RNA sequence: GUUAGGACCCGAAAGAUGGUGAACUACGCUUGAAUAGGGUGAAGCCAGGGGAAACUCUGGUGGAAGCUCGUAGCGAUACUGACGUGCAAAUCGUUCGUCAAAUUUGAGUGUAGGGGCGAAAGACUAAUCGAACCAUCUAGUAGCUGGUUCCCUCCGAAGUUUC
RNA sequence: GAGUAGGAGGGCGUGAUCGUUGCCUAGAAGUAUUGGGCGUGAGCCUAUAUGGAGCAGCGAUUAGUGCAGAUCUUGGUGGUAGUAGCAAAUAUUCAAAUGAGAACUUUGAAGACCGAAGUGGAGAAGGGUUCCAUGAGAACAGCAAUUGUUCAUGGGUUACUCGAUCCUAAGACAUAGGUUAACUCCUUGCAAUACAAGAAGACAUUCGUUUUCGUUGUCAAAAGGGAAUGAGGUUAAUAUUCCUCAAGCUGGACGUGGUAUAGAGCGGUAACGCAAAGAAACCCGGAGACGUCAGCAGGUGUCACUGGAAGAGUUAUCUUUUCUUUUUAACAUACUAUGGCCAUGAAAUUGGAUUAUCCAGAGAUAUCGGCUGUAUGUAUGGCAGAGCAGCUCAGAGCUGUCAGUUGCGCACCUGAUGACCCUUGAAAAUCUGGGGGAGACAUAAUUUCACGCCAGUUCGUACCCAUAACCGCAUCAGGUCUCCAAGGUUAGCAGCCUCUGGUCCAUAGAACAAUGUAGAUAAGGGAAGUCGGCAAAUUGGAUCCGUAACUUCGGGAUAAGGAUUGGCUCUGAGGAUCUCAGAACUGAAGCGGACAAAGGUAAUCCGACUGUUUAAUAAAAACAAAGCAUUGUGACGGCCUCAACAGGUGAUGACACAAUGUGAUUUCUGCCCAGUGCUCUGAAUGUCAAAGUGACGCAAUUCAACCAAGCGCGGGUAAACGGCGGGAGUAACUAUGACUCUCUUAAGGUAGCCAAAUGCCUCGUCAUCUAAUUAGUGACGCGCAUGAAUGGAUUAAUGAGAUUACCACUGUCCCUAUCUACUAUCUAGCGAACCCACAGCUAAGGGAACGGGCUUAGAAUAAUCAGCGGGGAAAGAAGACCCUGUUGAGCUUGACUCUAGUCUAACUUUGUGAAAUGGCAGUCAUUUUGCUUAUUUCGUGAAGAAAAGACUGGUGCAAACCAGUUCUAAAGUUAAGGUCAUUUAUUGACUGAUUUUUGCGAAAGACAUGGUUAGGGGGGGAGUUUGUCUGGGGCGGAAUGCCUGUUAAACCAUAACGCAGGCGUCCUAAGUGUAGCUCAGUGAGAACGGAAAUCUCACGUAGAACAAAAGGGUAAAAGCUACAUUGAUUUUGAUUUUCAGUAGGAAUACAAACCGCGAAAGCGUGGCCUAUCGAUCCUUUAACUUUACAAGUUUUAAGCUAGAGGUGUCAGAAAAGUUACCACAGGGAUAACUGGCUUGUGGCAGCCAAGAGUUCAUAUCGACGUUGCUUUUUGAUCCUUCGAUGUCGGCUCUUCCUAUCAUUGUGAAGCAGAAUUCACAACGUGUCGGAUUGUUCACCCGCUAAUAGGGAACGUGAGCUGGGUUUAGACCGUCGUGAGACAGGUUAGUUUUACCCUACUGAUGAAACGAUGUUGCGACAGUAAUUUAAGUUAGUACGAGAGGAACACUU
């Protein structure tokens, strides 16, 4: 009657607790200054650094505070091509250039974007991953709706007034180089909550996991588990609509269209 | 003499309640320490021959890798060696795996019992683990094993019936 | 006159209580008795001795009242036994001294060890006084002790600069807020799930006053950050602390000098410079502040060498010799230092530059150029006065401590670089700098200059840090984190040897047997040893040669293989202002001379690789992994956590996170969606709850209708679980095999691939390898049971992974020998433990079927010592196997019951406008559309919300729009300016910077969310169950409830998983009655007519029929036919069978009825008789002046009697698996081994004689039959062993059997010789070497006189071995949904104890008829030699020939 690893990941005292010591700051947008809603504020890239858990570089941006003498530092998401010492413009009137931040409604159809906002003033939500971009599909005439195409490829309607970064998230392509050694995988996952290495549920004894069968090593019970499966029940491919790999009758994706 | 109770006395593998442990050991984390001398020879760089250049061949230079021989360290293959009322409740001799990483290691700090923690052996969790340890309910129940303490005299069995 | 289990009657002995009678310092109780007595016996009385204060009898009362046991409790003691033993870590020895005593103490003299990876010098953790001195009886320091880590007594731990204290980290905890019955719990640095929380200044100097800026805590580092100290000297024990001398730091407070200014240093073109050169808010910096690795450069320390001086060692010989000292702290001043800058000038015939990179018109190179940064550098101060080394004097004194050189040497540090990351390598306190210039100030004000004055608190500072101060019950061969490191050899921090420093501590002496532990070496052969090359052996460095297949082109690779290596004397080449190569000579042809240091090759299987794993039996083929693939999720979300409020991932956002699977590359990925699952924006009414609705009722209720999810229906889905046959036919000897048809609700083994680590048969078949191969490899494949990410086929590198050859190699073997050390031995000293009913010689016998004890025989002499492994069915542990238990636990599910998260519906939280519609007399039901204030979500240093307006500019008709901040890693703050007063000052007031507004901002909005109910779902989780009998259990079967005939033996009764069978129904007639008839069958006879249809007669004891099995019963019937009728009915009770003489099932006889049939008697309470069946509680029904308990009427609800609904395990529980991860109580009531009975089966013998032997039964055999024997087969049984008799085989060794293989002497023959066969006396002696296999067996290759068969607990595990078998890891196949399982393969997997008694082998040995020698006798015990060959016989006898002997003699 043991507790699977599946379950042990929701414990906050637990072993799976993110390794946060390296985190520089949250990467978000500027605060929603009056300046940004009605005008433009400009800042500098003091630097673009590497946060230890992030694929995408972070940009360190100096802004002058509208209301005081203080100089405000903030950390944005690197838009590919942004240079250290660049001028970055955020707001209503800010024009279209790589790394500037406008409302989506002001961004032309077909344009590529970063760090979009789900609700206005998110300081960012969508397409933050290294190399990711969101695609601008359409605007309503009113100006209040915008159709975005997310990396996953699902289309989404967002209030047009939302903040977006012109361009693509930096450091793209990393996902493409094969990792040859296991050690690499190790160091990588060292800076995030530990997912590694992964022991197959069949290796284990019936006590450690629904799968581990026994004398043979098989699942022996259907591995498509229903969405309502209880905590320790939910193990295989959950709520899966299809299972196999589609080879051969691929013309079906087309003919079905 | 029936029966209830500690119920002639001693005896479980178990249950439940409420506590205590991560000084061993398992996995994080912060912050320190540590690993002779060799072999090999990648990019990158120089020159010589050929070429108009691209590039080619020969010779250097350079110093890569979860590469290699091999100490210390970390480990544990074999003799099925020694010892087996030990030096020792896991040691000793030879031998052996690995030896700049998924390496070794100190402290501090996160995880506690149907819970942790696990490169998964039902492994580890203070000589305790296919459910720790401490006390209590608890003299737990025992159709089962063992014991059941002075004398003489007299009567004297059953192992079949039924449920 | 017996007696276990058991019961009764009397009695003995012990406390204490109420009585009664007494005894005791003139000696109570208790205790010892080879004193004297009493009881059959419990027990008693006395005597003597001891003892030194209480006792005793009798009658009752009461009881913690009697012990040999319980592996019983606690305590005390034996034998073993002066035994096992005190043997790791190389070592000690001599003299003196001290002491009662010295192998073990102290000095000296010798010999060795650790050998700067220490047995050295110091720390952290841990210890806590173990430190120092003096003293010392016992104990302890496993011998000893004069000695101590021990005992006693005293004494030791000084700090501004070391550390703690401060800072921040991983973290953590308050406060606030919220949750809990409560305890508890949730949040908080990016600080909050919080928030009216703060700090500073000045005057005041309290308050107060006043001003300024402001959201809010703390703890966690004796290795991280971190203000400043050094050298010398001193104590018995402390010292970067005390003393002496010399320094630095921070905080104070003034003094004296000096900088700067009427606003605030001076020099240089410039980098920049110089003791000093005004300041607040405010904002920004620098240092602190950082990874790993590789090479280069420099410095420190060390090491080496050179001249000088002092000392010491050597001096027969040689040595201008060999060793030693020859030092310089922090700190002060000045200079130099791997880089970077500034000029001037610009570079192409491009240059510069590093070992490496790399730089330049984005200005390189270069200038008698210049500036700047870092010392663990130089000089001087310190400083020689100290320290060190010498030499004098009797505490004082003198001399010298000097001047050079080099290093790929070594350790550390620094400097400039380079390489690396799907890694990118803290923070804060602290010190300091910049931008800004609001304030302050004339007798003034302010200022990082000198020199002087004052202070630095609290705690830790001893000592060990380990083969004796820690943890391992210890002075334990284990374990436990760091720093410093010398010479020689050398690649080397290796090994070996040394110097500094340390140490000889491990009880000792002597002998030198067996056996052992460790170390070596073996002629000839070379794995023949063995499950196996286990173990050992070989190989090994460096230089030169030479180097295959295979391959992922990296590799393979020291592949394989072949040579060389010393010494000495010369020669040449590489460099600054230590490497490399040649030649010659010389030796026992040796020379990596010690040390160090791979054995190869060819195949097969796994896993791709580095990595991981079962602390203490598994290191692997298991896990991991990179790659492949699949699922889920766009945040109103996924996965998980959570008692609650709530939370984590998330400082996140698809190149992301959460679930699985497969397992590098290469190649391939067949066909099945019927099932189980999962899924869907499909259809729809089949099914379905609470609430709400409708109808009946003064009502409770009941009845109806509607109704979410889920179910069912339909679609999708196999890199989801999983599946990939059975039958028939066709071609037709079958099989396998081809096609076809067919059946199950899918499909019907596609590519591939094997007797595979997955084929039973199996030692498959053929090749190959060998002399011989159940082994290896390659092939074939009627694949028991191969097959595609439940992955299939491949595969280089690779491995303490499985297997087979071969080469080298060898003590594995033939075959065993010898040598060393430590033991065993003996001695001084010291000194346990296991175990122990009582004990210990056997033979048989019987016996609980292997006695030590008993019967009968053999027989039997003290006490000892070293050995041993036969016996004590020896020790170990209340069997881990097996069964039993109404005993468990781990795990599983399609077991029973339930259960958290979850899905769905209702009511509620719940507001308000409007519209549309229906009903009601403004309200209500329904639909639609709003609003926002409840509610929810997310933000924000709750600034620019919503609505209006304005300056400038531009576009511009108003309107509206655009701009007043887009080349440029800068600056933008205590403000200007206008208007109006005071006051003449950044004074006062407005404006500069519009207005209004009882929403900080945004997103949802009565939705969601929360609360309670209702229906789904739920091995994630809880609880529990998972019959019995049984020739062990299981699988099977029911001898589980019933009936008949047999076993059963003439009343009844009687066992077995004993025989042969039958029951859980069937029947409105097959019950009941009346009447009539006589059936089965046989002979003879009648159109179609036939063996058989109907019709006749005669005869028919019953041979037919009677639902069902059997047995019995029946002839004007019980049978056949016809008709009538419900007695298959109403009351009770009794009787018989089984029997507890309970129930239940059956049936019988009565008494009351009400009937049917018959004229009537009569017969009917079911079937001719013997089987056909079912309690308590509950429900339902029938019949009844039973009750609802103040009184009533209802409705409803309870009752009494009796049926039906049922328990088949049938006297009647609601109940699935797995465990090899396992557990407990027991069981020899019961399996697995030996032994016992049996002997079918196995084996071995006979009797008869049909036959075979050409002729002839019995030379040699023996059919059909038949009598036996044996216990090396197997079976059967269950007697002994379940608080354990160690369960296969081989090795080793001994003995016995004879059913004789050989050898000896013979008989017989279908015996010529030779060979062979049968038989007798007979084991006396012998019965071998290898292939394959764990093997017993089997089969082959061989030699041989022969290669006999057996026994001894299937001889022989405190004798080995451990291959097989049978725990725990893991692979395949088959089975199961699963956990798991195989009576199927694979692979890894512990083998303990002897010192006792006996036994045997050896060895001493007391004592009688006096002692003691020498020489003998010999009882008895044991015995030992067995074969073969050659010559000769002899080419002989015999024989047609082929062929072919023997005795004697000799070796
Ligand atoms: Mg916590
Ligand atoms: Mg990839
Ligand atoms: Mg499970
Ligand atoms: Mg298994
Ligand atoms: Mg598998
Ligand atoms: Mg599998
Ligand atoms: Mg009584
Ligand atoms: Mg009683
Ligand atoms: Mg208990
Ligand atoms: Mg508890
Ligand atoms: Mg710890
Ligand atoms: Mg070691
Ligand atoms: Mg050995
Ligand atoms: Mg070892
Ligand atoms: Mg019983
Ligand atoms: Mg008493
Ligand atoms: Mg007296
Ligand atoms: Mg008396
Ligand atoms: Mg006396
Ligand atoms: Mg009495
Ligand atoms: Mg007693
Ligand atoms: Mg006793
Ligand atoms: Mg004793
Ligand atoms: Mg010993
Ligand atoms: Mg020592
Ligand atoms: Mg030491
Ligand atoms: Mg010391
Ligand atoms: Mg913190
Ligand atoms: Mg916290
Ligand atoms: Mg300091
Ligand atoms: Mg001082
Ligand atoms: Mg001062
Ligand atoms: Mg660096
Ligand atoms: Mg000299
Ligand atoms: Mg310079
Ligand atoms: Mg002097
Ligand atoms: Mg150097
Ligand atoms: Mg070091
Ligand atoms: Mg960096
Ligand atoms: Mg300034
Ligand atoms: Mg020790
Ligand atoms: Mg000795
Ligand atoms: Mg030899
Ligand atoms: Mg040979
Ligand atoms: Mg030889
Ligand atoms: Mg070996
Ligand atoms: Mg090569
Ligand atoms: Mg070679
Ligand atoms: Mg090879
Ligand atoms: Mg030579
Ligand atoms: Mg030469
Ligand atoms: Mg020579
Ligand atoms: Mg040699
Ligand atoms: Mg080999
Ligand atoms: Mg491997
Ligand atoms: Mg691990
Ligand atoms: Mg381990
Ligand atoms: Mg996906
Ligand atoms: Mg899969
Ligand atoms: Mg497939
Ligand atoms: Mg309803
Ligand atoms: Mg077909
Ligand atoms: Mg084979
Ligand atoms: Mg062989
Ligand atoms: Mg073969
Ligand atoms: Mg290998
Ligand atoms: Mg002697
Ligand atoms: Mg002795
Ligand atoms: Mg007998
Ligand atoms: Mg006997
Ligand atoms: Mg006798
Ligand atoms: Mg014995
Ligand atoms: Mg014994
Ligand atoms: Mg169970
Ligand atoms: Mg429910
Ligand atoms: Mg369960
Ligand atoms: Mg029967
Ligand atoms: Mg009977
Ligand atoms: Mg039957
Ligand atoms: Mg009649
Ligand atoms: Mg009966
Ligand atoms: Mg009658
Ligand atoms: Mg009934
Ligand atoms: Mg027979
Ligand atoms: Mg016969
Ligand atoms: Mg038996
Ligand atoms: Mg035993
Ligand atoms: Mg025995
Ligand atoms: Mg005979
Ligand atoms: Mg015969
Ligand atoms: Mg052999
Ligand atoms: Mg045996
Ligand atoms: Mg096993
Ligand atoms: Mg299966
Ligand atoms: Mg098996
Ligand atoms: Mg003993
Ligand atoms: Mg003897
Ligand atoms: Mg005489
Ligand atoms: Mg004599
Ligand atoms: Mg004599
Ligand atoms: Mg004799
Ligand atoms: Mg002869």
């Amino acid at each position: 009657g043991r507790v699977i690893r599946a379950q042990r990941k929701g414990r906050a005292n637990g072993v799976y607790k993110s390794h946060k010591s390296g985190r520089i700051a949250p990467a978000q947008y500027r605060v929603y200054d009056f300046a940004e809603r009605q005008g433009y504020i400009r800042g500098c890239i003091r630097d673009i650094v590497h946060e230890p858990g992030r694929g995408a570089p972070l940009a360190e941006v100096a802004f002058r505070d509208p209301y005081r003498y203080k100089t405000n530092k903030e950390h944005f998401i690197a838009a590919e091509g942004q240079y250290s010492g660049q001028y970055v413009y955020c707001g209503l009137k800010a024009q279209i250039a790589v790394g500037n931040v406008l409302p989506i409604n002001r961004i032309p159809e077909g344009t590529v974007v970063c760090n979009v906002e789900e609700k206005v003033g998110d300081r960012g939500t969508f397409s933050r991953a290294s190399g990711c971009y969101a695609t601008i599909i359409g605007h309503s005439e009113d100006g209040d709706k915008t159709r975005i195409r997310l990396p996953s490829g699902a289309r989404k309607t967002i209030p047009g007034s939302c903040r977006a970064t012109v361009g693509i998230v930096a450091g793209g392509g990393r996902t493409d180089k094969p990792i040859l050694k296991a050690g690499n995988q190790f160091h990588k996952y060292a800076r995030k909550r530990k997912s590694w290495p992964r022991v197959r549920g069949v290796a284990m004894n019936p006590v450690d996991h629904p799968h581990g069968g026994g004398n043979h090593q098989h699942i022996g019970h259907p591995a498509t588990v229903s969405k309502w499966a209880s905590a320790g029940q939910k193990v295989g491919l959950r709520a899966a609509r299809r299972t196999g790999l589609v080879r051969g009758g691929q013309k079906e994706k087309m003919a079905m269209k």
